[PDB]
């Protein structure tokens, strides 16, 4: 009748997804690109850089408060408010629709058919299906661990969100990311989103869009109702239900390793007792919250694992809830993808600590140490400024047994160490026994020359 004008009208819309469905962070701004700083007693270089993060999800998140707007079979407007997690619902009288759960107990009795695909109803149809399988299959069958897992280091709300694929306020509201400390040397932080799926209800893509709507429905009704090239319609064609845990990992260290150290603490507990990265998980504290729909902080990460675990489980005590969903433009049944584009200031880090050099001479022969290093800094332009330093006794004759302690401040570089052994009288002749530049900056540098005139012994020990 005019179901024809729904198709014709709908068929007629022009748009590309990248356009109507985009999000964008606000042009970066200004930072100090290369600059040092002193914390924990470690001299810390600190670099900075704008990158372009470019997400592109087809698993649209779903915010608590705006939950009753997203349900399997619902029709919604593909527009900037969609792309922003507040989709506008497009209410209109409906033909009946088949929704079919994917629960374990692999049934042929899994499909239900809903007369009026309105939230409350659809919600209920799901609820039925759930506690069907839960009665007549609950243990007879068992749940395949399915998960949307994401983890990243945090720079801006704009970026963690975009990356973690979650909602910026919602996250910060629960976690409290001191993005600042982070923004300049004070702190290092990553966040993990454990999005656990227990099941996903799905909704029969309809051959022709008209098939979704009663006959009392006209195209004008739709357009006057929201529909336009700036905002075409999508069907909520699958909702994944489950449970979420967020984990916050933050540490005072600024060691290049804080990253991988975490990505690793997260995976398993083989690094936990293994002792690798031990100074870090000291200055690390962890936080885990469990999203509801209408939180613990401790220094023993094994409590965090426990919370993550308790939550890969369906239960009457821990009920599922919509979590992500999938949208199909009614036009051609393409999947809706929300193109994202945050910009941000990645502040990286590198620690450096003070060193204890140590000359020791046991040699049956007069000898000589040249020792020199460079102290490094970066200007108002982040250029490396090299301040050459040189060991007092450098070049002086020394007789066994001798020893001294040369302090090196944490920001040292190029080091360099010679040992000459005199090999006759006065300095008639001499041999070089220790000759090195670019000696590894390391908590202890131990030089030690020894033995005979004819057969010396010489070694740097780190």
């Amino acid at each position: 009748k005019n179901a024809s004008d729904i198709n014709t009208g709908i068929a007629n819309l022009k748009y590309d997804s990248r356009d109507i469905l985009a999000v964008n962070g606000d042009k970066v701004e200004s930072f100090i690109p290369k600059e040092s700083i002193n914390s924990n007693g470690k001299f810390v270089v600190v670099e900075r850089e704008k990158k372009s993060l470019t997400t592109s999800p087809v698993d649209i998140l779903i915010i608590d408060s705006v939950v009753n707007r997203t349900y399997p079979g619902a029709v919604q407007l593909a527009n900037k408010a969609f792309a922003d997690n507040q989709p506008s619902l497009l209410v209109a009288k409906r033909k009946p629709l088949n929704i079919s759960i994917d629960l374990p107990g692999m049934r042929k009795e899994n499909t239900i058919t809903v007369q009026n695909p309105t939230y409350g109803n659809v919600a209920g149809a799901v609820d039925d299906l759930v506690s069907t399988w839960n009665e007549k299959y609950s243990t007879t069958h068992t749940l395949p661990a399915r998960m949307q897992y994401t983890e990243s280091m945090v720079y801006s709300k704009s970026q963690i969100a975009s990356a973690l694929n979650v909602n910026a306020k919602y996250l910060d509201n629960s976690l409290n990311i001191d993005f600042n400390a982070v923004a300049n040397g004070e702190k290092k932080v990553m966040v993990a989103a454990y999005k656990q799926i227990f099941y996903t209800v799905s909704a029969e893509l309809p051959n022709n869009p008209s098939d979704l709507f009663d006959n009392s429905v006209t195209f004008d009704e739709l357009t006057r109702k929201g529909v336009s090239n700036s905002a075409p319609p999508v069907m909520v064609s699958n909702v994944a239900y489950g449970r979420t845990v967020y984990v916050k990992l933050e540490t005072t260290s600024k060691s290049k390793d804080v990253q991988a150290a975490f990505k690793a603490l997260l995976k398993n507990n083989s690094v936990e007792t293994s002792g690798q990265y031990k100074d870090i998980f000291e200055e690390s504290t962890f936080t885990a919250v469990v999203l509801g729909g209408d939180k613990v902080v401790t220094k023993d990460f094994n409590e965090i694992r426990n919370i993550i675990k308790d939550n890969a489980e369906l239960s009457f005590k821990n009920p599922a809830y919509p979590i992500s969903y999938t949208s199909t433009f009614l036009k051609d049944n393409a999947t809706a993808a929300v193109h994202n584009n945050t910009d941000y200031i990645e502040t990286t880090t590198t620690e450096y600590s003070s060193a204890k050099m140590t000359l020791d001479h046991y040699g049956a022969y007069v000898a000589q140490f040249d020792v020199s290093w460079d102290e490094f800094t970066f200007d108002q332009n982040g250029k490396e400024v090299l301040t050459h330093k040189t060991w007092e006794g450098s070049g002086k004759d020394k007789t066994a047994h001798y020893s001294t302690v040369i302090p090196l401040p944490p920001n040292s570089k190029n080091i360099k160490i010679v040992a000459r052994e005199c090999t006759g009288l006065a300095w008639e002749w001499w041999r070089t026994i220790i000759n090195e530049q670019n000696v590894p900056l390391t908590n202890e540098i131990k030089v030690s020359i020894g033995g005979t005139t004819l057969y010396p012994t010489a070694t740097i020990s780190h």
